[PDB]
């Protein structure tokens, strides 16, 4: 109906009241529902704004739960789902919204709160309960990008944009063109990774999936998706894998883990931005920043680092030992199937977590740690930093540190898990001869990358600015497209069914050495993964760079387990070439098949929103395992079902349009 | 002439085009005038900001001197005097203005240069140039807090603002109260000092006088004014006398100096301002926060710390030797008269320093040093914190420590003179026998203070914001109004001149003792100083507060002195005990011809050192206050009594 349609209203310049008029339209709002502030001279208003609207959208005064508990957190307050009572507070306001049995009550509980509750939370809460409720379904959510710009830019741009709306009118606006690479100089070598910890990309990509799989709220409300453990272990150790792979492609060496929370964090990051809703600045950390004990009375934090010490203390011993214990008493196998999923809800802290009391919240509380190096004890009254909020923690270099550690304990268990045997990963019959890659005016096995400004209207999440268009100009590194070629072959005489695993690694390490399969296993980063039919004798399969299963489409973000940008797909490389091995394998789909009917739908890649995951092998599932007896390097790794390839990337420093 | 009040119209809308409009007017700008961006559809512009307008300002197309270096700071960068850098684009543009023929020209090229520079370094410059230009005497500049809000208010109400100017229409719109205690909670016992340190008053007489007495190099005529570097010693040294009484009045002990410069700074400080014209925020400092080597490359700021401890060990030495040595090698004499005048150059680095290259520019690099620690080599691409501008400096706890290390220098000085002798404060005749205050509706000896709204229009400053009113209210120390009434008597048979000079300190330490002066000296805050006739035999003298010429009134700090509202300390509510002291000095030998406190535009009035009682250490056999006492001398008992309550403006 146009329910759905008015909600997105909701959306549409967040600190603007409700009561001024969203796109096309405006609300009719009861005078109990103008806020206190606003209510006496309600008269004046309605009629004053009411000018200028089509459609007029009448707003039913209903009951309304008690909106104590979301109104607790400022209007001019961050919000961060990594603070233990913001969480409470938006778990609740979630349940308000997912409660409303009516799409028209949630229209009337909505508009009413609206102006009351903190945008950043209200945007979340309201997020939430449309994607997962059965009336708002395949509803197209504005990108948070377009609704809150202030976590996705230099805040330098805001006075222009300000400038630009006010001076010129509409038509003859100039596009603002967004600075990169702009947090640092060349002094500081980690200002190279600008294109990847600052892309719009990443950042959308990894809020939306903190989205779809939280860690808290209600088990029927979104929490126990089907291996979201093992999901949250294997989608930020890609992140990292195709960091560390960005990171070769600059001259530097592979991240290295916080080792220990004593030791100072070389790296510090300022990340240059303004919340407006906040209307301060996101702190900076300096150079050699400690981990301090936390004492944030407000924010309900009483955390001594050696808690976290604690945790992770009894994490490692559990993963040693093999086994977990549960509240009850009862003992939990890390066996070769739920290990890792278990681990996973173990290590973030999701309510999953078989005893949450005993094995904490420790990646979670890591995050608030490192954001208030600054201010712990509130004693400067400053907000957290950027490593506190999902949205912006990519930014700074130090999360990859953090999750590289994380990583290296999950690591710890996936060594005691026996090698995939020559049997385990062989397809009888089937076999592949050769795989290759070709780009339009271009050498065979050969992959380019570059720069390319695109476009987004900024304009629905620019408050009190006059009305229009204002379009932002967004440098960011693309590839061109491409497409691989892969040679199987069937000698069976039967139809065989088979997925697709595609994975590329670099070819050597940093020294220029040919790199052994006990390093290369962990840098390998996927690339592809679908499923295909062989008929009998000899197939040619090919597959283009835009059928990714690991991506997602421009289209949806500017307008894995979830949608990686596509212009991130493949590595920078450099000028001179970065030498690459492509990896594919056909495993046979019997085994690995999930029975099971789906269409799919993400974000809003297939999705993988029905029940189940679609593959019954381990996430990463060649590498994620040791090496078998006499296996040393990956070309001796290689079953007859498996090709690799040597393949080689160029960077080309130009911009390109977007056509 | 019209002329001098439409340059009053630059100050508007700092942000805002110049062919946007400004109060009730607008200027007709040739279109090579415009900026590249806008010169292309020009056609478009001049006419739709053409209505709504009763005057139209011509201007004609001059010249216009090469605005290169003018230009060459960015116009989203922040702007600060201390930066060597920037001293030089600054004392480039004001040399520019001040060089154009007519006002007529000044107009002209003001309105050309106004979209092209960054708005700080313009107002700066244009300031400059209005305030010391032939044609341009007595003119009214508009209060830097009404064009420049963002460097005196909370970042918070400027969505507030947005917000209500765009909703609600013009007279029904509510005033927006500025947060007032909002950079530190309770934890931070230093936060009890907001009313002073973050005081839009004290922070705009700061900047202000920095204003008429540069030390920047310019031009000789304008930085050389009557005693400017005894001035520079005094009237900071006033600041941390007066901080150190409010100090007292919030159960904290004396501001501790900056010993040494590789120990922590303990006091970290984030100031809440986010720089609109910058569109980022001033960055803060951590708590143990050390300072490090600068290494500014684009500043053109290449200094180490030890660079600064050479400067300090050399003019330490300077100053227990006796003497300096000038570029020529000749030696100068610190003597009783003029020895803290030239200190005070040398140790600020006014190019009024005998030597700047051998003792340096000490006390601005170390606001440098001071504003960096968060980003000292640039690669963050940061900019300075608050204690890198002088208009901001205040509010930061370190300035005081700073501040008062610095103090101490000239201190070392101070102590070298020979104590004046009981004859050289005497005034033979006259015998001053009792001081008391009263105020309306409180006992004798009785200060009270508490705080006070006030309102500021901050619409000029506020750049594409809907037009119309936008009112602050701040909320700001006050005390009652009251007056001295002083008992002198002549015993000489003629008419005898003189000069009353008023300060207050605290009177008893941290024991419940009566201070000692070698301490107390230290601690005492001018209150007033006028000169009066007295007739033979007796004369009742009486005073006001608001007569003081120390201050000056509400009316020129919201539209120049120390706040009239700051010039009683808190006190406490239990009441805090003080020495109120009054010394009649022989006028005759004070007079400096001639046809106030730290600016007097003309030579400084007074022959006598700057603090006159006490700058100088207690002749022998005196030790406390009662005993240092003249006849022409009295002490008083003053009890300051806070009420925490909130009076309106009336
Ligand atoms: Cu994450
Ligand atoms: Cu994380
Ligand atoms: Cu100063
Ligand atoms: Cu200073």
């Amino acid at each position: 109906m146009n329910y759905k349609k008015n909600l997105l209203l909701l959306y549409d310049r967040p600190r603007e009241p409700i009561f001024m008029g969203k796109g096309k339209s405006v609300f009719d709002v009861p005078d109990n529902y103008l806020t206190d502030r606003y209510r006496p001279i309600g008269p004046e208003i309605q009629n004053r704004f009411g000018e200028l609207a089509e459609e007029r959208i009448p707003v039913r005064s209903i009951a309304l739960p008690d909106l104590r508990i979301p109104m607790s957190l400022g209007r001019q307050e961050q919000f961060s789902l990594f603070i233990p009572r913001h969480r409470k507070i938006a778990a609740r306001l979630i349940d308000i919204f997912m409660g409303m049995r009516n799409i028209e009550e949630l229209q009337s509980c909505a508009v009413f709160a609206r102006d009351r509750i903190n945008p950043y939370l209200f945007n979340y809460a309201l997020s939430v309960a449309l994607l997962h409720r059965r009336d708002t379904k395949n509803l197209d959510l504005p990108s948070v990008v377009e609704v809150f710009p202030d976590k996705y830019v230099d805040s330098r741009v805001f006075e222009q944009i300000r400038e630009e709306a006010t001076v010129v009118p509409e038509g003859m606006r100039m596009p603002i063109v967004i600075p990169k690479d702009f947090t640092a100089s060349d002094l500081d070598e980690e200002h190279r990774l600008w294109y990847f910890r600052e892309d719009i990309g990443v950042n959308l990509h990894h809020w939306h999936w903190h989205l779809v799989y939280p860690f808290e709220a209600s088990n029927r409300a979104i929490v126990d998706k089907d291996r979201r453990g093992e999901l949250f272990y294997y989608m930020h150790s890609q992140l990292i894998a195709r960091y560390n792979f960005e990171r070769f492609c600059n001259r530097l060496q592979r991240v290295k883990r916080l080792n220990n929370l004593r030791e100072p964090i070389a790296e510090g990051y300022f990340p240059k931005l303004d919340s407006l809703v906040a209307s301060r600045t996101w702190p900076g950390r300096v150079d050699n920043a400690v981990i301090k004990d936390l004492n944030r009375e407000l924010d309900q934090i009483k955390q001594d680092v050696s808690d976290l010490e604690r945790w992770i203390d009894r994490i490692y011993e559990a993963v040693h030992q093999g086994y977990v214990v549960d509240e009850s008493g009862n003992r939990i196998f890390l066996d070769e199937e739920k290990g890792i999923d278990i681990l996973g809800n173990i290590i973030e802290s999701s309510i999953l977590s078989p005893n949450r009391q005993l094995y904490g919240d420790m990646h979670n509380v890591g995050h608030v740690f490192l954001s208030y190096t600054h201010d712990p004890d509130h004693r400067h009254l400053e907000s957290f930093g950027v490593m506190g909020d999902v949205a912006t923690a990519m930014r700074d270099p130090v999360f990859y540190r953090w999750h590289s550690f994380i990583d290296d304990i999950f690591q710890e268990h996936k060594i005691k898990l026996p090698a995939y045997t020559k049997s385990q990963l062989t397809y009888e019959g089937i076999s592949v001869t050769g795989i290759i890659v070709q780009s339009e005016g271009a050498p065979v096995n050969t992959l380019h990358t570059y720069w390319q400004q695109s476009d987004v209207d900024l304009s629905r999440g620019m408050d009190f600015v006059p009305r229009g268009n204002v379009f932002a100009r967004f440098t960011h590194l693309q590839h061109a497209p491409f497409q691989y070629v892969i040679q199987i072959d069937n000698t069976s005489d039967a139809q065989r069914m088979g997925f697709v695993r595609i994975f590329m690694a670099p070819k050597n390490d940093e020294r220029g050495q040919p790199m052994l399969f006990r390093d290369q296993r962990l840098f390998m980063v996927e690339m592809d993964k679908f499923l295909v039919a062989l008929r009998p004798g000899a197939n040619r399969i090919r597959r283009r760079s835009n059928e990714s299963t690991v991506t997602i489409p421009f289209e949806r973000t500017f307008r894995c387990g979830c949608g990686w940008p596509a212009h991130m797909l493949v590595p920078k490389g450099l000028p001179e070439g970065f030498p690459a091995d492509l990896f594919v394998m056909v495993s046979n789909y019997e085994d690995d098949r999930v029975v099971q009917d789906l269409v799919g739908t993400c974000n809003d890649y297939c999705g993988v929103r029905d029940r189940l995951y679609p593959d019954r092998k381990a996430m990463g599932f060649p590498f994620d395992r040791l090496a078998r007896t006499g296996v040393d390097r990956l070309s001796n790794f290689v079953t007859p079902n498996m090709a690799i390839q040597s393949v080689n990337v160029i960077h080309i420093d130009k911009t390109v349009p977007r056509t």
